Parts: structure tokens; C-alpha cells; sequence
């Protein structure tokens, strides 16, 4: 059975091809103690990975080895893959082909190191790197559509028509979930809440996932939040302190549609999706308008599909049918699509075998993987 | 039952002799993917023919194997004939004689390859190549008249009197529907509309067939279009964008009467028809003036019969009766005339049999076919 | 003295007729602040034009009012002309006739607005719009030749024989310098370099002008770049960071010859030039082969004249003499040719006077200007 | 004449706009007796403010109403402003507009209460709240530069380019002078010196301001202090006892560059300044490197400008010119810049008038003040 | 077998590692005769240590060599260690490694002299100095918790999470048992009881240990003691005189929670514990609230655990579970934890050997001991 490992900037989702859900989902973090150990005879490790790092984060410095879809610390990235194979899935990676994922328009050295580490460190028999948005279209059972995938590091749009990708129409924004977490940390200082440490950034991320939503009309929502407390929500911190937030609930996700909130010059996710459709041939735009697929954890805000539909309807001609497909399990669409792809019989010759790697080096990944 | 296949530059019209209409009408196009397929397990063909190429044209490069009535790509021409026999008519061509059509003054190697491919690739029992304008006179139930046939590639005039053709009076213009489509693409840039791809040329062809017409007086029509918006028409593109055109509606078909719009030195279709009549003997010109038959898709513009009558009346003596016969089904006159010819009992000895081809080679077509 | 203003998509070149070089050359950009001003009493303007926008681009959003040779923002286009007349040339435009330039096959409303703004906003006494490629032939001292002009927005070919243009043989590609800048930005992500803002696009344009070149044989050059670092060059960014590029140096200009690198279906500049020659009469093709003139900033790549000569030699018959004329000042050939034309005594009746505009409206430009 | 009041966490600096130095500088403290008064007929007040609290601190409990730039005791903050207006400046605040200062990224309720108290308690005619680091750039006579302001409560960096602030690049550390005073109190216990009361914290602050300095190389300085007594300095306590300190002189300011000395996870002031520059557009970083301005009392350590230059030079590219501007009066740069701003004629419409406050409430400060 | 010696300000607790209780517990006192000896031939020593000094205190001046956890008389401290080794434990210290204890935030010269005296005076083979509160967490079998240790000289709080100490959150009060003994001596003068000598201070300490308790509500207890004699207790002095005390029973321990009773400005032990928890990361505070461990003789007052729980519950958020762990043998928790630590196999490399001391001097203790 093939292994499907979806390494996003924030989460590692791993499991077996053929299953309908990942067997292991844990934060893609490595934590190291920032204090001195005074207790002799206690099992204190040098570093912690995943859920252990998250539960001990009070005395750790948390580090993400992946930033904006790009591995910035390959030693910590090996710790996460080792944790994935031996502690989470409890398999020997030298017996299973591994399907990995990547965002488009990434540095070429990123997937070359992924290939080298899989074959030389873990000794995988076969290996493949797929594009994340392409896998989301597999999960939706479609061959035509434009996928807007947004996770913790990258937001990218890939239009596909009749199984053919339009690479010149692929767009990528380095604005995603981690930028929204940092923006929420900033605007929480307006109410006197101070979150600064890496452990406190994990608390703000949990606040964002529980209380934030996308407003259908931002200016009308700002006027509603300024006239009453009907939008205020409370949240209990780990130490029992209760914080209350109002318009920050929808101002944080609003940066997806107005990146100028972050000082960015780029277009919002609605204009990025529309611009990607407009870079495609005129004869396929109607089918892309009707098959706009949302994917990733940053698309899980309540109200984001209705807002995307409203914004793209305003940009597109009035005779086009704008249909935003936001399945309830779209947080795992990339993994589910990879599980489908790695199980296809027509895919079993697409693997990069160990023999091909031995006779071509890590640059084989550029010839065999899109 | 004999098969009647009318291969024009733009459309393939096929059916059975004895019927009154073609059973299969599809564009004479072969489309090939110009992007990379990223969807595994999907039925993606290497090339698409006819209506499938037209519906998938957003990701294809469309190619016409016939240009100006001459086959320029014999491998793609076999794909179209194979699509015609096995997918459209769903017959075995080795059981039916096939009647093919051709424009006059074509290269001799064109109909020799048609003969070789019919007998050696499709194994037809019998075969024949007829002149397209002669078949149009069969469809009109006449034995005297001059036929002006204009399709997508060729415009040609053939005068016939009492069943005798006057070959020295046959004229041919390489100006037809595809040149008008390219001219409309050019003059649409004046309003800021940019059509460049082969798929967008199919959109402009559809605009031409729906909105273009022939003005009775061109200069008066240009003054009318410049003083009001009564001639403006709108058209919705496949992606919902609406374009508006004014004098381009009649400037595009005007190139048929003023080929200098295209930079050509040749005479218009009205002067070509008149010059063909004047090359005939004086005693038959009166009957040709009264039996001017229009044929082909490029004669389907509204107002072209009234314009042809007005222009030829100005060229001919005032005592001649100019009568332009433009039947409503003249887009299929060549096929209908071929269906009539292939059903005649006096035609059953005109076929080129397999035995005659085996003992004479493909050059037999020059002895048995006019 | 007449003013000669060459408004390309990227640069504005202005000066006086009779001079041999433009007196003012500045980017055709308008920049607006995208942050909030916190310094009271400082001379902060609402918008910046030209060189001021380029030096302050760190806090501006840069906008080109001309895209693909077509003015898309007429309010910003007036700012550039006002900057040209009053700040760069320091003249009163109501005392000088103005010669403007335009690409062929442009929307008719583009040169009508140019005429209206020159006469009603700047009150010019006379005015004229010339075709850019025709002016390049004036600068080369020829009356016969085909000019391939390629700037920041448009690539167009105009064949001229004995002073007569062949308008049906004029070709135009919407592929030029700005598309190459955007393509270089895309392929720089392969090495991990991220350029996204409008200010960073100006940095990539400077990288392109300093390090990019045209390979004589692309596939051989790709093999050379893959076997050693002899083609690698370094470039220091404004903040001191040094980037290194290898095969991107010649892959970016290669899109001129292989537009499929950009997802375009069009032919390269070599095939466009050859197709334009083949649309001309057979008797003039030999003189066009020997007088192929390159013009514009996008023809300034090292090695492009040798590549054009090699590619057209492969397309043309072997007995033709292919001669590519690439003068060292061909970046200013359009302006130099306009300076020559506006100084001719036989041109002084070709001007559109204020009286003719008052009695005919802006549509006078279609009667008096080619 | 406008009043300029710079309320830092530690000191209150007040004076008149147009002057070059504050007229009143006193500690921002309120002291209350912690013993029982036994002397009848003596003028014993209920609380003491400023210099009186500092001279009677032996029998008082000293309280700072501002902690980390945030007012935590608004009743004591009114005592300090009342002391400022009526006892120090000896003016009637209802006759003068008041310019106040604040650190960036403060709670919004902090400047709303400042506005309400100024208009309702002191009845000021006009009022304004400026950012402290922006005022320091006024004092240096610059419109471009990054200001690192560090007082008793807050360290913050504000980059400004051509008079435009980059708010997304503003960084703030809750590590400043009071944290260094508490750290010195802690490491003085290593030599047996015990300072615990609020009055003794004022003694340690005086030790810090007289004997502490920033080492150019910390590890080399630690080795020098461990091999001889050349770095030892003595200090006489108020009761005549003499203490001697060695490496504590530079270990206390070292916490600015290594906040892990305090158990903090944050970056040092050198990395905070560098990270703020790196959040800015690439085109402005060179000017920020050359115009790094130090401001506040915590930047008054001997050797801090040379250490900042050495640390930022190691972080920045080697071709950048790192220039640390540390003027000798940088302890009053915020006040001096406020005196300059409040005197500008272009600032006289930036005031928040009493009429605007009456029709908008204290929330007017968010619309009119950055 | 290792020796475990817990030298507090008041008591010396010594024994063997591996045992569950100290073998020798005696007062850390040295007594010297203050009268003239008139009896010849009687065994009169020059000084008395421990229990002998306590039984002869009528004719001695008693001196504590340790004050507030700091050795103030190193000659008398050697007498106590000599008494410990040779008279109480009856061992040769040159054959056993010795584990010593110390309060945190002590002068560095204190543990350096402990190291020098152990290696040079007693010739111990190995030696170690542990923090007292850390040893109390060993005795409770925990790796997470905040220990409030209070003996005769020092009260200190050390928070520990997963075996990691948070040194920046360690707090220390110089308010402990000896300050309460002196305060009881002072308030006993209100009833006419005069205790002044060092021998009489030992009597008051015995009164405190037998009759004093912590009131749950101090003001309610003061009203109960003022309305009846139900709280009065009697105590017989060594000479048969009987004293009676009422509210002094709970006013003396109340100084632990209200240090202003002693003229101190510091916070009570409940606020010190809470402030130490609040200096820790937010993610560990919940576990510290549930694992507050009391240690030392000053925590042996009846009712102190219920009072600590009530006071910390009022300070902490209402959703936190406040659990005060007060084991019945918490007077020996430091020694019991040292006996556990010195017996661990993972501790046998933590010893400071004689070789390490010979090559590094007494400053070795700062590198090897926390
Ligand atoms: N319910 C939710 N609402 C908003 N954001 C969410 C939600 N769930 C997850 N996220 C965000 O999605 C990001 C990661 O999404 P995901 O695509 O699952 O992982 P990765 O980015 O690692 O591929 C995180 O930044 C997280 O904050
Ligand atoms: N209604 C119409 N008006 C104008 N042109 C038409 C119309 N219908 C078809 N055409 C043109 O006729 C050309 C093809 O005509 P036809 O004779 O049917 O096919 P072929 O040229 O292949 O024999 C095409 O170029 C098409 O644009
Ligand atoms: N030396 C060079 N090499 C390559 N490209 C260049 C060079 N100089 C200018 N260009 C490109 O030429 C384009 C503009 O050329 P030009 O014709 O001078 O202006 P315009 O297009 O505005 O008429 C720009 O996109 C620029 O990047
Ligand atoms: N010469 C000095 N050396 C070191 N620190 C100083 C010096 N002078 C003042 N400070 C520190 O600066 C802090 C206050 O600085 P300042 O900016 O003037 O006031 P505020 O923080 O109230 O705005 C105090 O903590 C003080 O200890
Ligand atoms: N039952 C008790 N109640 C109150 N206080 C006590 C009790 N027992 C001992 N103490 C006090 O504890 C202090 C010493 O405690 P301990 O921690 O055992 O010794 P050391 O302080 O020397 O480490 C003495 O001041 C003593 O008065
Ligand atoms: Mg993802
Ligand atoms: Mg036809
Ligand atoms: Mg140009
Ligand atoms: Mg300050
Ligand atoms: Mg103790």
C-alpha cells in the first residue's frame, strides 16, 4: 500500500492510499526547550515533534520547518517525516511508495531535496510529488474546474479543463493562514491582549479557528459591530483568563479579500481566482466559473463561500453562473485526492522508482512530476 | 447504397445516395492538445475530429487539413474520412461505392491521392470524383446554367449549356469563407476586440454567420451606419462578454465584391460570374443570364442574391433578363446533387471500379472523371 | 519647431524635430502612495510621473496607462503628456505642432482620443499620428524594407516597398517586453527569488536588460548551462542582496521565438516576420529579405539579430540573401524617424490643423493619418 | 502657545512648543505614605508626585501609573497631569492646546481616555496624540529613517520613508528600562546586595544610569572582567554604604541584545530593528540602513551605538552602509520633535478641537491621530 | 553511601542518602559562655553546638551562623558541620560524597565557600549544592509544580514544569520563621511578657510552634478573640511561670500574609506564590495552580494550607483548580528530596569531584550546580 503524506506549512496529514481520511494529522512543528532542566532522572528529550510539542509548548520554542510552502529547515523536516513514518503511521517507509505534495511555483531545489531525502534517508522504493490543487480536483470527482487551495503558507489557484492544466494561468499568493494568525495577534493589541511568544501564537490560531468568520458585506458588518455587542464572543485562555473580541472576528479573515490590511500590494483571493480564469482561453471560462473549488484549512471560515460567490459574481459577466464548490471535508481534499491518485492503476507507472533515481539523481523529479 | 461525401475546406457533409439531406455534417477540423495532461485515468485522446474538436477547442489547436480546396495534410484528411465512415455514418466503406467532390482547376495530385486512399486505405469497391459546381446544377433540376459555388476555401463558376460544360470559361477565385473570417478578425480590432487563436477564429466565424449581411449599396450603407446605431448588433461571447459591431456586419461580406479590401487584385464574385459568361459563346449567354445559380455556405449572406442581381444587371446588356437562383438549401446543393447523380441508373457505369484501379493506378481518375 | 513624442507602452521619448536624439526619455508610469503620510509640512504630491515615480517606487503603486499599445487610463495619460511638455521639454504645446506615434491595428478610438486631447486639452496648433514601424524606416534611410518593431507592449511588422506600405501584410503580436518581464518574474521563482510588487517588476525589468540574451541555438545553450556555471551571472538587488541566474538569461528572450513558453498559440517573431513577407507580392520579397530592419527596445538583446538571421534563413529559399539590419540606436529609431519626418518640407501639409479639427471632430485623424 | 507633554513610562517631560528643551522633567511616580503620622501640625499630604515623591521615598510606596506605555491607574495619571500643568509649567490648560505622545500598538482605550480626560477634566481647547518614534524623526530633521525608541516601558521601531510610515513594519518589544532595572536588582544579589522596596528600585535605577554600559563583544568583556578588577566600579548608597560591581555593569544592558537573560523569547533590539527593515519594501531598505535613529533614555548607555552598528552590520548585506544616528540629546528627541510639530503652520488643522470632541466622543482620536 | 546535609537558617538536618528520614536533627546554633567559670576541674568547653547549646542556654549567648539563608560566620559554620559529621552521624566525611542545599538567589560567594570548606577542610571525595525547593519536588514525587519553601530564614517559590525550572519566575522573601519569632516577642510585650535574651528567643520560638495557627479569616478571628476567651491558651515557662496568649496566636503567623505587620513593603506568601505563577508561560499556569507544594517548618502552622488555598483562589481565575499540597512530613521535604536525588543512578555524574575542584577552584560550583 502506498503512503500519502501531505506536508503543508502548518499541518502534516499522512495515511494510506485507498483510505478516505488521513490516519495521522498533527502540527508540522518542532519544539525545543528554552529553559534549563533541573529534574534528574526524568525523560527529557532534546526536541519534540507534533502533538508532543503542542502539549509541552509552555517550556518550548516552537519552529515551523516549512514557511510559505518552502522547507526552510531540512533537519527539522526530517524529524517530522521520521515522526510521521515511525511514530504516527508505524510503518517502514522502505516497503511503501510515498506520494508527497507541493505548492506550484516553488523553488526547484525544494522538491529535489524531497526526492533525495526520500530515497537516501528513508530508502523508499518509489516516490512522487504532486501539485496540491490538482489533488483537490481528484477529491471532488471532477476533471474541469479551478481550485483555490489555501492552507497555512500558500494560496494558489490552478485551472484545469478536461484534465489539462493551464500552467500560465496558475497564480500564487504568499498570503494564507499564518499571515492571518499574525494579523489577529496584531489587532488583538487594540483590546489590550498581548500575545508574543511562539506558544501564544498557537493560542491565537485556536482563537482564529473558533471565532473568526467572513462577513458578506464588510462595511455593513463594521457598522453592526460598532452599534451593539451582538457580534462579541468570549474565549477562555489556558490559564482561565477570558478575552472578548468583536469586529476582530471578521477583520482577520477580511485580509484574504483586502491584502492591504497586511501592507501587501497583491489582490485578494477573489480577484486572484478571477484573474486566473481570465488568463485561460475564452472557451473554457464558463466551465471554470461553474466549478470553482475551495480547498484547505484557510477556506474553512464560515461565510467564505458566499463571499467568494458574491465577489466573483461582481467581477464576471452577469450571464455567467458562478458556483463555488466548498465541500465540508475540504480541509483534507489534498490528502483525499492523493489517496485517490495513488490508488489508480493508471498511476502505477508514474512513480519515480529507486532505479530511475540512481541513474539520474534528484533532478529526475523535474522530468516525471508536474 | 452509394455514399456521397462532400469534403469542402470547412465542412464535411456525408450521407447516402437517394436521401435528400446529408446524414452527417461536421467541421473538417483536427484538434490536438496544446497543454499537458495532469489528470490520470481520464480518457484523453491524442487528437479530436469534427464536433468533438469543436467542443474541446479551448485546450486544442485546431487545424484544417484542406486549404483552398486542396488537401495540405493527408494524414489528418484520413482521420476525417475515418471519422466520417465509422463514427458518423457507421458503415463499412468496403461495401459502398463512394462519390467524392472537388473544386475545378485543382492540382492533379489532389484527386490522385483521393483515389489511392479510397482504394488502398478504405478498400472501397468503386469511387468517383465529381466537380462541385456541376453537382449544384443537378440539385436545381437544370441542364443549363452557370453555377457560382462559394464555400470556405474556393469560389468557382462553371457554365453549363444543355448538359455540356465550357471548361475554358471556368473561373476560380481563392477568395471564400475563410478569407472573410480572417478579414472580420482584422476589422474587429478597430473596436478593440482581439481574436487570435484558432479557437477564437471559430468564434468569429460564428459571429460572421449570425450578424453579417450583404449591403445592396455599400456606400449608402456606410453612411447609414455612420449616422445612427440602427445597424448595430450585439453578440455574447462564450465567457459572457458582449461585443457590439456596426458597419463590420456588411464590410466583411463586401470583400466578396471588392477583393481589394483583402489586398487582392482579383475581380469580385459578380465580375467573375460575368466574365465567365462572356467567355462562353454568344448564343448561350442569354440562357446563362437567366439561370445563375448560387451554391455554398458563403452564398448564405442575407442580401447577396439581390446584390448579385444588381451588379450583373449593371454589367450585362439592358435587354437581358438577369435571374439569380438562390434556393434556401443551397448550402447543401453540392451534396444533394451528388445524391441525385449517384442514384442515376445511367451513372452506374461511370464508377471507377477496383479492377480499373488495379490495372491503371491512381492516374485512372484523370481519364474517367471530369 | 515641431515636437516629436513617441509614446510607447513602457517609455516616453520626446524632443524637437530636427534633433538626432530625444531630449527627454522617462518611464511611462504614474505612481501613487499606498501608505499613509505621517510627516506634516513635507512636500508630498498626490501622484508621481516618470523618473520621480521610479525613484520613489518603494512607497508607490506603479501604473502604466498604456497596455499593449492601447491607452487604458486617459487621465493618467494626460499626466504623462503634461509632464512631457511642461517638466521635461519645458515648452508651451500651444506653440508647436506635435507628431505622435501609434502601433498599427490599434482601436480607432485610441487615436481619436489622442487627437481630441491634443487639440482641446493642450491646444496644439497642428497634430499628426504616425505608424511606429514606418518611422523606423525613415530613420534607416530606406524606402524599401520590412520593419519589425518590438517595444514594451506590441510587436508589429510593416513591409514597405518603394515607399508603399502593404497593409494586408501587416502583422501584430501582443507579445513584447512587458510579457518577457512577467515571464522572467515567473521563472525566477525556480531559484527561490520572489518578485511580486509593481516596484519589484521594475527591478526584474532591469535584470532583464542587463543579463538576458538570445541564444543562437536554444537546446545547445540549455545543455551548456546544465553542465557548468560558465553562463551564471550575479546581480545585486537595491537592498544589497545578490541573486544569481543561469539559463533564465536566455530562456526569457526565447519566449520571443517560442511564444508557447507563455501559453500563447501565436508564432514567434521570426515566423511573424516571414509570414508578413510571404503575404507580399512575390516580386518584392527578395528586397524585403535583404532589408529586414529591427526596431525597439525588445530588439536590444545581444544575439537577437544573429538568431533572427538564422531563423529566417531556415524559412526562406536558400537563394535569398537574408540581411538583418540592427542599428546600434534602434531603441530610438521610431523617434529619430519621426524627427526626420516632421522636418520634411513635403510633410508640412500633412499636419492636421486646428481648423480641420474644428470642422470635422476627432474623426479627422482617420482621413489624414495612415 | 501649545503645550507638549511627553508621558513615558518613567519620566514626564513637559514644556512649550517652540522651545528647544522641556521646561519640566520629573519622574512619573505617585508616592503614598506607608507608615502612620505621629507629628501633629505638620503639612503631611495624602500623596506626593514627581520630585517630591522621589525625595520623600524613604517613607513612601512609589507607584508608576504607566506600565509598558499603558496607563494602568487613571486616577494617579490625572495627579501627574495636574502636577504637570499647575505646579511645573504653572499654566491654565484650558488656554493651550496640548500635544501628547504614545507608543504604537497600544490599546485603543488608552488614547481614548487620554482624549476624554484632556477635554473633560482639564478643558483643553485642542488636543492631539502623536506616535513617539515619529516625533524623534522630526527632531533629527529627517523624513526618511527607522527610529528605535526605547524608554522605561516600551521599545519600538517605526520605519519612515519620504514621510510615509510603514505600519505593517512597526515592531514593539515590552522590554525596556524598567526591565533592565529589575534585572540589575536580581543580579546584584550575586554580590550580596539586597534591593527590594520601591524606594530601593530607584537607587538601582540610579546605579544603572551611572555605571552600566554596553560591551562591544560580550564574551570578550566577560573574560576581561573575570581576569582582573579593571572594570570594577564603586557606588555610594544614600546611607554611606559603598557597593562594588564588576561584570554587572555590562550584563544588565546586554539583556537588550539577549532577552533570554530575562526569560523572554523575543529578539534583541538589533534583530528587532533589522526585522523591521526587512518587512519594508526592498527599494527603501538602503535608506533605512543609513538612517537608523536611536531615541529614548534606554539608548543612553555608553557603547550602544557602536554595538548596534556592529550587530546590524552582521545581519545586513556587506554592501549596505549601516549608519547609527545617536544624537547627544536623544533622551529628549520625542519632546523636541513634538515641539517642532506643534509649531508647524501645516499642523494647526490637525488638532482635535473641542467641537469635534463634543460631536464625536473620545473615539474621534482614532480618525484624526495616527 | 552519600551524605545529605540540609543546612537551613534554623536547623541542621543530616543523614544518609537512601534513608527516608534524617538521622540527625539539631538547632544550627553555637553557644558561648557569657559568665565566668568558678568551678575548677569541671569539663567546661569553650563553645557548644546544637542540642548541647540548647540545654545549657541559660548561661550561654546563642548565635546562628546562618542568617536569611546566608552564612554570616564561617568559623561557626565549620563547628556545626564538624559536629554534624563526627558527633551526630559519626562518619568520616572523606569517605562519603556530600549533598548540600541552598536557597536560590543567594550570594555566589556563599556556595563557593561551601565548596572550598567541603574539599579543603573535610576532604570530601565529591560534593554538590542543590536548590532547596527543587528537592521538595523530588520528595513529592512530581516533575511539575510550584514549591513554596519557608524555613527559619528564607521564603522562596520555584516553579517547575516537566522537570524544567523557570528561573526568571523564582521569587524570594527574606521573611520567614525567625522574623515571626521576633514579631511574637514584640507583641508579647502587650500582655507584659518580656523576652529579650537569645535564650528567651528560643522559648518564644517554642511558644510559636505549639500555640500559633493561621486564621482562615483574620478580621473575623480578631472579633472572636475580642468577644470571649475561647481562643486563649496557656503555656508554662521553664521556671514554672504560666503565660496566657489570645489573638497573638494568629497575629504572629498573619505576618506571612500581611508583611506590613513587620514594617515590610513586600507581598505576602500567597501573593508571592501567585506572582511567581503569573511570571510563567500561560500554558503551564493551570498545572502550577493544581500542584502548589508547601515545604519547610514555617508551613507547619495549623490552617496555613486552607488559608493559602483561599487566598490564591481569590487571585486566580475562577475556572482554575487551586490545589495546595501540604504533606504531613513537609518539614523534612528538602532532606527527603535530597536523599532521593543523591540515590539516583543518573545523578552519579552530577557530583563535583575532587579532581574537578583541583583544576578549577571553588568557582566550579557555578558551572555544575543550578
Ligand atoms: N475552522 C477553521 N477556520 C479558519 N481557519 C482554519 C480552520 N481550520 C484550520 N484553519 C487554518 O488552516 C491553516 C492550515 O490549513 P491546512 O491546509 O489544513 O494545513 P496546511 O496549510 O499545513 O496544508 C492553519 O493556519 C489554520 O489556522
Ligand atoms: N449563414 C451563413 N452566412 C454566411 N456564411 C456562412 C453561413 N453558413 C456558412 N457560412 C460559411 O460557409 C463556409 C463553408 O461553407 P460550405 O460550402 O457549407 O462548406 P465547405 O466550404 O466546407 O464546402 C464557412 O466559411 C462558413 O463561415
Ligand atoms: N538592453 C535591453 N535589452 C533587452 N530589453 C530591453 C533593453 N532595453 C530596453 N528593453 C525593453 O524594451 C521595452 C521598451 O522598449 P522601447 O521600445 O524603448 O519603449 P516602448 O515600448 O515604450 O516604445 C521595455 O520592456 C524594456 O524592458
Ligand atoms: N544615562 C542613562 N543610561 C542608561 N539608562 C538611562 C540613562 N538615562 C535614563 N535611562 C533610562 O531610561 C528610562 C526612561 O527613559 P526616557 O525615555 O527618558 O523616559 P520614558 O521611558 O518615561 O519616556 C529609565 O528607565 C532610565 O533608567
Ligand atoms: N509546628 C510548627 N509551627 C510553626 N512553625 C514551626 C513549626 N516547626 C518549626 N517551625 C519553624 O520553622 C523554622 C525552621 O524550619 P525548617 O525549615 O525545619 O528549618 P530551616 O529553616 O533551618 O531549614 C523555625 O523558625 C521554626 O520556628
Ligand atoms: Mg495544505
Ligand atoms: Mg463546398
Ligand atoms: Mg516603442
Ligand atoms: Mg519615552
Ligand atoms: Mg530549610
Amino acid at each position: 500500500a502506498a503512503l500519502v503524506v501531505d506536508n503543508g506549512s502548518g499541518m502534516c496529514k499522512a495515511g494510506f492510499a485507498g483510505d478516505d481520511a488521513p490516519r495521522a494529522v498533527f502540527p508540522s512543528i518542532v519544539g525545543r526547550p528554552r529553559h534549563q532542566g533541573v529534574m534528574v532522572g526524568m525523560g527529557q528529550k532534546d526536541s519534540y515533534v507534533g502533538d508532543e510539542a503542542q502539549s509541552k509548548r509552555g517550556i518550548l520554542t516552537l519552529k515551523y520547518p516549512i514557511e510559505h510552502g518552502i522547507v526552510t529547515n531540512w533537519d527539522d523536516m526530517e524529524k517530522i517525516w521520521h515522526h510521521t513514518f515511525y511514530n504516527e503511521l508505524r510503518v517502514a517507509p522502505e516497503e511503501h511508495p510515498v506520494l508527497l505534495t507541493e505548492a506550484p511555483l516553488n523553488p526547484k531545489a525544494n522538491r529535489e531535496k524531497m526526492t533525495q531525502i526520500m530515497f537516501e534517508t528513508f530508502n523508499t522504493p518509489a516516490m512522487y510529488v504532486a501539485i496540491q490543487a490538482v489533488l483537490s480536483l481528484y477529491a471532488s470527482g471532477r476533471t474541469t474546474g479551478i481550485v483555490m487551495d489555501s492552507g497555512d503558507g500558500v494560496t494558489h489557484t490552478v485551472p484545469i479543463y478536461e484534465g489539462y492544466a493551464l500552467p500560465h494561468a496558475i497564480l500564487r499568493l504568499d498570503l494564507a493562514g499564518r499571515d492571518l494568525t499574525d494579523y489577529l495577534m496584531k489587532i488583538l493589541t487594540e483590546r489590550g491582549y498581548s500575545f508574543t511568544t511562539t506558544a501564544e501564537r498557537e493560542i491565537v490560531r485556536d482563537i482564529k479557528e473558533k471565532l473568526c468568520y467572513v462577513a458578506l458585506d464588510f462595511e455593513q458588518e463594521m457598522a453592526t459591530a460598532a452599534s451593539s455587542s451582538s457580534l462579541e464572543k468570549s474565549y477562555e485562555l489556558p490559564d482561565g483568563q477570558v478575552i472578548t473580541i468583536g469586529n476582530e472576528r471578521f477583520r482577520c479573515p477580511e485580509a484574504l479579500f483586502q491584502p492591504s490590511f497586511l501592507g501587501m500590494e497583491s489582490a485578494g483571493i477573489h480577484e486572484t481566482t478571477f484573474n486566473s480564469i481570465m488568463k485561460c482561453d475564452v472557451d473554457i471560462r464558463k466551465d471554470l466559473y461553474a466549478n470553482t473549488v475551495l480547498s484547505g484549512g484557510t477556506t474553512m471560515y464560515p461565510g467564505i463561500a458566499d463571499r467568494m460567490q458574491k465577489e466573483i459574481t461582481a467581477l464576471a459577466p452577469s450571464t455567467m453562473k458562478i458556483k463555488i464548490i466548498a465541500p465540508p471535508e475540504r480541509k483534507y481534499s489534498v490528502w483525499i485526492g492523493g489517496s485517490i491518485l495513488a490508488s489508480l492503476s493508471t498511476f502505477q507507472q508514474m512513480w519515480i522508482s529507486k532505479q530511475e533515481y540512481d541513474e539520474s539523481g534528484p533532478s529526475i523529479v523535474h522530468r516525471k512530476c508536474f
